[PDB]
C-alpha cells in the first residue's frame, strides 16, 4: 500500500518537501495519489523526458489520480488534443499548426502590449491597493485569446466576463457546469460569424485551411477554440500572479531585474522552471509494456510525470532550489514534453515577456500590500497560484 506523494510545502514558493528526497533514492517509484490510487511516481529530470517522448503511452487515462474520486470527467473529441491520441492527435494537431503557428503568434506582440498597457492604464487610474490576479493576472490572458480569435473591441466585455466566470473555482457544480455552457455558446456564435465575415484571425483562417480529409467542421473549431482559450487562460494567469509574487517576495532577484532589463527573457524562464504551476504532473497509460529508468512499465499502468520535481532535479540544473533569474535558460518541463507539448508556449512566453516588462517600468516600487504569509494559495488545483495579490506601488 504505497506511500502517498508529498504534498505539503513549508515554502509556498518551492516544492513539496518530501519530493526531492523520493527523487534523490528512486525517480520512478510507485505512490498513492489524491484519488487514492496507486500508479507510478516519475520524479527524474531525464525519466521524466523519458516518458514524455514515448508514444507508447496515452493520455486517455483510467483514472484522474488528482481528484477524489478516480474519476475522469467528460472528455472533448476532434480538435481539443488534450484527450487525443495518434493518430487522430497528430493529424488534428497537424492541422491547427496550420494556421496556429509561431508567426501567428509573433505577429500578436502589438496586440499584446496595448492589452497590458491598457489593464496597467486602468490599475494606475483607481489606485492603490489593487488586487493583481482579478485586475491583472486574470484578464489579459484571456483577452490575448480573443484578439488570436478576431474579436472585436465591442465584443471584449462579454468575452472576458464570460471567459472569467469559466476560470473560477469558488463554484458548485451546476454554476461550473453553467459557466461550461455560455461560453460553449459564446464559441458556437463566434465561429458561425467568422463563417458569415472571415477575417484575419485564427478561427477565420482554421474555417479555410486545406482539409483533404473532411475533419474540420463546427464542433471541430468549437472544441479548437475552447481548448485553446482554456488552456492558455488559468495557466498564464496562474504564471502572472505567482511570477509577481515570486519576484516581490525576492528582492535580491528584481534588483538583478532593475539593474539589467535584459534579464527578462531569463526571468521568464527562471520563472517557469521555478513555479512550474502544473503542480501534479501528466497522466499517461502504458498502451505496451515499457522500460522506464531500469523500472519496468506493464500495459494499463499509469504513471504520472511529475515535472515540477524534474524542474528541479540537480541532474538538471545546478542548486536547483535557488530562484536564480541570471541561468541561462535551460530546458524545463514547465510546457511538457514530446507530442502533447505546450502548442500554444511561444504565446506564453511573449505574453509574459511584455507583462513582466511593462508591469515592472510601469509601476516602479510596486511591493506586497499584505505580508507573503498572509497570502491564499492554490492547494487543490491543476494549476498552482495565488488566489488574490494585494500590492501598491509609487
Ligand atoms: C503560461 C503558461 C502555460 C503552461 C505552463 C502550459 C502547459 C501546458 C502543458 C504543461 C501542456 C502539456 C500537457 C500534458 O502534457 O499533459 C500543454 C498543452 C497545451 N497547451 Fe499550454 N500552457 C501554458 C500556456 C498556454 C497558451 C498561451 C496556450 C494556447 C494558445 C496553451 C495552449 C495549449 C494547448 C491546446 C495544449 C495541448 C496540446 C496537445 O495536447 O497536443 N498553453 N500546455
Amino acid at each position: 500500500d504505497a506511500p502517498t506523494v508529498p504534498k505539503a510545502r513549508s515554502c509556498p514558493f518551492l516544492p513539496p518537501d518530501g519530493i526531492a528526497d523520493i527523487r534523490a533514492a528512486a525517480p520512478v517509484t510507485r505512490a498513492t495519489f489524491t484519488s487514492g490510487h496507486e500508479a507510478w511516481l516519475v520524479t527524474g529530470y531525464e525519466e521524466v523526458r523519458a516518458l514524455l517522448r514515448d508514444s507508447s503511452f496515452s493520455v486517455q487515462v483510467p483514472h484522474a489520480l488528482a481528484t477524489q474520486d478516480g474519476v475522469v470527467t467528460q472528455k472533448p473529441g476532434r480538435g481539443s488534443l488534450l484527450w487525443q491520441d495518434e493518430p487522430e492527435h497528430t493529424s488534428d494537431r497537424k492541422l491547427l499548426a496550420k494556421e496556429f503557428t509561431v508567426r501567428r503568434m509573433q505577429a500578436l506582440r502589438p496586440n499584446i502590449q496595448r492589452i497590458v498597457d491598457e489593464h496597467l492604464d486602468a490599475i494606475e487610474a483607481r489606485g492603490g491597493p489593487v488586487d493583481l490576479v482579478k485586475t491583472f493576472a486574470n484578464a489579459v490572458p484571456s483577452m490575448v485569446i480573443s484578439d488570436l480569435f478576431g474579436v472585436p473591441v465591442e465584443r471584449r466585455a462579454e468575452f472576458q466576463d464570460i471567459a472569467e466566470a469559466m476560470m473560477r473555482v469558488d463554484q458548485d457544480a451546476a454554476a461550473t457546469e453553467a459557466a461550461g455552457m455560455r461560453l460553449g455558446g459564446l464559441l458556437y456564435q463566434l465561429v458561425q460569424e467568422r463563417r458569415a465575415n472571415p477575417g484575419d484571425d485564427l478561427i477565420s483562417a482554421l474555417i479555410t485551411t486545406e482539409d483533404p480529409d473532411g475533419v474540420v467542421d463546427d464542433m471541430f473549431l468549437m472544441n479548437a477554440a475552447g481548448t485553446l482559450l482554456i488552456a492558455a487562460h488559468d495557466t498564464t494567469a496562474c504564471m502572472i500572479g505567482l511570477g509577481t509574487a515570486l519576484l516581490l517576495d525576492s528582492p535580491d532577484q528584481l534588483a538583478l531585474l532593475r539593474e539589467d532589463p535584459s534579464l527578462v527573457g531569463n526571468a521568464v524562464e527562471e520563472l517557469l522552471r521555478y513555479l512550474t504551476i502544473g503542480q501534479f504532473g501528466g497522466e499517461r497509460v502504458a498502451t505496451r509494456d515499457v522500460e522506464l529508468g531500469g523500472v519496468r512499465i506493464a500495459k494499463g499502468e499509469q504513471v504520472v510525470a511529475h515535472v515540477l520535481a524534474a524542474d528541479f532535479d540537480p541532474a538538471f540544473v545546478e542548486e536547483p532550489e535557488r530562484f536564480d533569474i541570471t541561468r541561462r535558460p535551460a530546458p524545463h518541463l514547465a510546457f511538457g514534453f514530446g507530442a502533447h507539448q505546450c502548442i500554444g508556449q511561444q504565446l506564453a512566453r511573449i505574453e509574459l515577456q511584455i507583462v513582466f516588462e511593462t508591469l515592472f517600468r510601469r509601476l516602479p516600487g510596486l511591493r506586497l500590500a499584505k505580508p507573503v504569509e498572509e497570502l491564499r494559495f492554490r492547494h487543490d488545483m491543476v494549476f498552482y497560484g495565488v488566489h488574490e495579490l494585494p500590492v501598491t506601488w509609487h
